[PDB]
């Protein structure tokens, strides 16, 4: 917990441009960090992955509304792991509309998850169908293809540059990329790099489980997939 960093409760909240911020909630499995993200877009707010519980995503809409003062219109969320769609319950019970890869909604009953109510359907170059994105602002969203999962989806936000790799994207430092049965290890590294090419001017990647950091991360990413191969 940096300085300039607020807390709420169990949350942190950091802010990384005049309308973004970055959400982080700790799950004790040994406090691991998640990171989401807050976009204000003129008088609505844009929130980008729940926190790991209900509570805890509670939590993040508790400061929202004490800080910035904004209904939140909508949220997306970028895989269907805990981290991401742990707190969906949370977010309905606001009556806040939320968006998913269609696979991730799939996905989220075996995972004892509970499903968005909309699902993103993508083009084959990677991009969402706008059609399934209504109203989504400042925010762009990009599958760059299977690698941390089969589902994982990307967002850049339009005005800034920002741009969300989610658990995709590993910090420049990481001594490994984690991947688990569910990672595709022939094509991680051609993800990581779509992503780049996908947001090619943001300067500031965030990502799920380290502070921000530069297109470093994705080079660095990309070079650890290509091992695995
Ligand atoms: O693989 C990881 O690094 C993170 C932290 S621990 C592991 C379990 S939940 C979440 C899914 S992305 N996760
Ligand atoms: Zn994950
Ligand atoms: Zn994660």
């Amino acid at each position: 917990m940096e300085t300039g960093d607020q807390r709420f409760g169990d949350l942190v909240f950091r802010q990384l441009a005049p309308n973004v911020w970055q959400h982080t909630s700790y799950l004790d499995m040994g406090a691991v960090a998640s990171n989401g993200l807050i976009v204000r877009d003129g008088g609505r707010v844009l929130v980008v992955d729940t926190a790991w519980t209900d509570d805890q995503t509670a939590q993040i809409l508790n400061w929202i509304k004490q800080e910035i003062n904004l209904p939140v219109a909508l949220a997306v969320v970028t895989h269907a792991h805990q981290d991401k769609m742990g707190g969906m319950d949370a977010l309905h019970a606001a009556g806040i509309a939320t968006y998913a890869n269609a696979l991730s909604n799939q996905l989220a009953p075996q995972e004892g998850m509970v499903a968005a109510q909309h699902s993103l359907t993508f083009a084959a170059n990677g991009w969402v169908e706008p059609a399934t994105a209504p109203n989504f602002g400042p925010l762009k969203v990009f599958y760059p293809g299977p690698g941390h999962t089969s589902d994982n989806i990307t967002v850049g936000i339009d005005g800034t540059d920002i741009a969300f790799g989610g658990c995709l994207i590993k910090d420049s430092k990481a001594k490994s990329l984690g991947n688990l049965g569910d990672a595709d290890t022939e094509h991680y590294a051609a993800s990581a790099r779509a992503f780049g090419a996908a947001f090619p001017k943001a300067s500031m990647i965030v990502m799920s489980h380290s502070a921000p950091d530069s297109r470093a991360a994705i080079t660095h990413t990309a070079r650890m997939a290509d091992k695995l191969r």
